[PDB]
């Protein structure tokens, strides 16, 4: 997979000597040029995850909070319509 | 009747009272009587539905609430089913 | 409480002009304690259901407001995990 | 690794170069070898702060579960105490 820092370094080193082979260089340059361009792509598949996350749980959290809404609703009538039996009873 | 069902008991002591008043007087406690048991009953009966339906209303709040646990623990699962998801790759 | 066809046999005993007067006045006595003590259990029962709907209302306020309280707590998350997205966006 | 991919292959151009002199074939290297391990140390943040993010959601979501159970017992007492109610004003008949 993605190159480990070790195995990037060794590449770094070979890449160092001016005599070395050209068929070899161009080798080397080319697993760095594949090597970043997969390290690249991949860090910005997990921004783009992440960001669809956290954006997927702002929504799933929120039909919770309407929930509490309909409890708070719900909880509110009982206690009109308490109010609305002491009303009731006293009118007689 | 308050103070008057005191003077409809008053003018019974009477054992002169004539029969005509005396049976006037008496159906004036059973009109009265009637009227009051029936209010009584039906206010045991309301008080008794009223704190039933209390109840009820009262339940629907606390379903809602239930609601809300499952819809907020479906997003505590998503959110750690998505982090395992991240550690795949 | 005297039932309606016990409070009847009373009056039908009232209604006897030759009725005795110590049968008489314990009769009426039978009416003044029965209508007091009747009055006074409506006004009572009256009196502990309005304490119990008030009570009632004030428990079930209790629980609105430690539903508002979780409803925050949860707009928290949401609010927190929008910011969580734009301080990721530090790129 | 602040480096886009097209500034990164404009290095590795440079460093094809055969007769490229040792001075700049050094830097070359050198500023990949920065770049690379400025650009892991930003994928490990990275990955620490989705896990730490999702972790302290997850934190803050049970404590509204918490509360939303304590509503629900809140209320539940409520409902006992309507019957208790109801079961006292029937023993005073």
């Amino acid at each position: 997979g993605p190159l480990k820092p070790e195995e990037h370094e060794d590449i770094l080193n070979k890449l160092l000597d001016p005599e070395l082979a050209q068929s070899e260089r161009t080798e080397a340059l080319q697993q760095l040029r594949v090597n970043y361009g997969s390290f690249v792509s991949e860090y910005n598949d997990l921004t783009k995850k992440m960001d669809a996350d956290l954006s997927q749980l702002q929504t799933e959290v929120e039909e919770a909070v309407q929930e509490c809404r309909n409890a708070e609703e719900k909880a509110k009538k009982a206690i009109t319509d308490a109010a609305m039996m002491a009303e009731e009873l006293k009118k007689e």
